[PDB]
């Protein structure tokens, strides 16, 4: 059981942008020993929206979507992550069918794109998601885009 929440990055608090920077942080840069900027530039623009599932003060899934103006036509979905002491539980599944939802609402008809991990292609092609691009690297982790509809 969680409260779940879809905000315009304007509408922000700064306690949320905080959270949802932190765990983005203890999971792509800490537990995945990347040290890349996670703070890139697109969470403050545009229309990008933020995807959040609370429980008791703690954030335990997020995921990010960009606004297709900025980005030639696609919703872009990214920074797909869930807390690990809340895995195993498929959160996963539950951030995706509301993505899809959110992508519906606000960019109705409108083709969504993920930079996915080259092996986890099946599980998107069930959402789904097609091969779009060939095979590339992101800390040395094969990745390869996939757009659905």
């Amino acid at each position: 059981s969680l409260d779940w929440t879809c905000k315009h990055h304007a509408d922000l608090t700064l306690k949320e942008l905080y959270a949802l920077l932190q765990l983005r942080t203890e999971v792509f840069v800490v537990e995945q020993k990347c040290p890349y900027q996670e703070v890139d530039g697109l969470d403050l623009v545009g229309d990008t929206h933020h995807l959040m599932a609370w429980r008791d003060g703690q954030l335990l899934a997020y995921l990010r979507l960009l606004d297709p103006v900025r980005h030639e036509g696609q919703v872009v979905i990214g920074r797909v992550v869930s807390s690990s002491a809340a895995r195993g539980q498929g959160l996963g599944h539950q951030l995706m069918e509301r993505a899809l939802q959110a992508a519906e609402r606000l960019w109705l008809d409108t083709p969504v794109y993920l930079s996915a991990q080259a092996h986890l292609q099946a599980y998107y092609g069930r959402y789904g998601f097609v091969a779009v691009t060939e095979v590339y690297l992101e800390d040395d982790i094969p990745h390869i885009g996939m757009r659905r509809a």
